């Protein structure tokens, strides 16, 4: 392979952002 622990970082990044929105958006009013 050739990019994998540098492709997937950029990914990874985003699902730990998106991991503490995704489940704050389902509950809570504002945000």
């Amino acid at each position: 392979s050739g990019s994998w622990l540098r492709d997937i970082w950029d990914w990874i990044c985003e699902v730990l952002s998106d991991f503490k929105t995704w489940l704050k958006a389902k509950l809570m009013p504002q945000l």
